[PDB]
């Protein structure tokens, strides 16, 4: 009787039971992406899935789930999903509000610090047991005093700004569009172009959405013309970033470290692609710095962006107009 | 005829170029601790030292050491130097400002930041090759909306609060000094005692040294009444923390992480020291993070203290009483 909602990642209990009240659930009990073969055979009579970034969802999805009313994605965006094959097969698609900013802010935050302050290599040498007190090794790069640009002043390109405010810093920002009055002095920031920014500054952070038109926007020509041993802090999306530019910028000691929450291999929709990171770039961990995507593992939002998806696909399926449509059905 | 200065630890280029226009100088080519008698060989006939924190000046040592006019000691404070006992034997003991604030305020937020996002766990997995995009894990805390709380707002409490101005958290403090009205606002701290901070706090920050009063102050009894699952970063003095109350505390589920770059290992003028910090700790990869007293492990200030060291002992060899002077022998 009840409506089936496939999900296709692992969810909160909670918002499994906050689903079950008008349908029956069919969860990923695992941390693993099923295979899309997997998926579509428990979506092929599901009245609704919720839908994670590895899903795509296109016309062939489509025709293999005809009982499909909505699909309630966990995203902010709707890249891989095919919205008038959606609407011409009368399913809601929904999406979620970005909750995704103010953890990628602290992050990169995060990976500032562990980087300039050489934090992996000093748990190593505590993990090893050899640590006998102070020692004048894994001398880093302060904060406060330093220049730090930033290319992109988007939403998390702000809001790293407001959260460096107490650093005593000197920030700069390249970015097409300029900002106002009152913020760019609220976080005393200031505008300046991509070559000025990327040559006067100790370490710069890419804000920079993926387009096909900046795509290796840092890449060996832009890496050539920063401050010797100045940092690179990658948040943003992977293939902004040339990882073979950097990889020669690290051992020619133009750049004293990157730091990274993502990677070119991690983009599907790109048709150039290395399956794996860089090897040079996995043994140095002198100089580099690496979470998988982390950028929105905040438990507190993760929770938050499932209640959305949930409450969309709840809606939908009692008629009411989901509150993330983006999509008319007929 | 040029005095002899010896330095027990490595020092940058530039000042041993520094010292070397007034002295001969005898450096620690290495980054290592040599031992007491191989530094006594180098200072028997010196007539001038610069001691780090390793190193503690007795009696015995002086007695070995006849030339010495000047112990130039690259330290903020004393406790292991006999001062009474260089006057006696006609040296001058100096020592440097405190300049370890700002790397230390910032060095506790990275520990913060790095525990709660699972960042070093994060690493493996990348170096691990085994990453292969997104996935659901590796879930952690959040800063913003999250209560933390600072024991103690000396520089170093200040200096945190200051700059997790921006992070939409909700601070507290408790020092048994005041501060005044205005600054209390800009940083939007409150007061409370030690029984309310522990109540209301998800991140708990010591920032009070350790005296005879305030150690194991952060002890079993205080970790009865936090919040469960809630986080301890110690990047003040080692020993503010009951470090095995603390391996409990983990245990019990009553502590989600232990991040520390300082331990109760690093003293041996306490009448209670093992060898060694415990295991218990050092294996538990997934809820601590750990440097080796890096709390000012920055260039800028590690050369400042340096040279001030440096400049105490040129002046004291030139005839001049030393900036620094915390004596005065004869
Ligand atoms: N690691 C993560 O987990 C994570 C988390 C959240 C989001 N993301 C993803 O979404 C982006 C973030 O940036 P954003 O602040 O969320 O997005 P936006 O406001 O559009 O960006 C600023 C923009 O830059 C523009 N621009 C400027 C010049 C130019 N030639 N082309 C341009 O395109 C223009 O000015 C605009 O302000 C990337 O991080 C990407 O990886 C990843």
């Amino acid at each position: 009787m009840k409506p089936k909602v496939v999900l296709t990642h692992w969810v909160h209990p909670e918002i499994i039971e906050l689903l079950s009240a008008s349908a029956d659930v069919i969860p990923n009990t695992t941390r693993e992406t099923l295979p899309r073969s997997e998926v579509i055979a428990r979506a092929k009579d599901a009245d609704a899935l919720m839908a994670f970034m590895p899903d795509s969802i296109d016309s062939a999805f489509l025709e293999e789930c005809p009982k499909l009313r909505v699909i309630g994605a966990a995203l902010k965006g709707y890249d891989n999903f095919d919205v008038n094959a959606c609407t011409r097969h009368g399913v809601w698609l929904t999406i979620v509000p970005d909750l995704l900013t103010i953890p990628t802010a602290e992050l990169t935050i995060g990976l500032l610090l562990g980087l300039t302050r050489h934090m992996l290599e000093g748990d190593r040498q505590i993990r090893s047991g050899h640590f006998q007190g102070w020692r004048p090794t894994l001398y880093g790069s302060g904060l406060t005093g330093k220049t730090l640009g930033i290319r992109g002043m988007g939403a998390v390109g702000r809001a790293i700004a407001q959260r460096l405010a107490g650093f005593e810093m000197n920030l700069l920002y390249c970015d097409r569009i300029p900002l106002n009055a009152e913020q760019e002095k609220a976080w005393h920031v200031q505008r300046v172009t991509l070559d000025e920014l990327l040559e006067k500054c100790d370490y710069v952070v890419p804000a920079v959405p993926m387009a096909a038109e900046t795509l290796h926007l840092i890449d060996a020509t832009a890496l050539a013309k920063m401050k010797t041993g100045s940092y690179l802090i990658n948040a943003c999306r992977g293939s902004v970033v040339d990882e073979n530019a950097v990889i020669a910028a690290l051992a020619s000691g133009k750049l004293a470290g990157y730091a990274a929450d993502v990677f070119e291999m991690e983009e599907w929709i790109r048709a150039d692609r290395p399956q794996a990171i860089p090897k040079a770039l996995l043994d140095n961990t002198a100089q580099t710095f690496f979470t998988p995507h982390l950028g929105s593992a905040v438990k507190e939002v993760r929770l938050e962006i499932e209640r959305q998806a949930a409450m969309n696909i709840i809606q939908a399926l009692a008629g009411e107009k989901p509150m993330g449509a983006i999509n008319q059905p007929y």
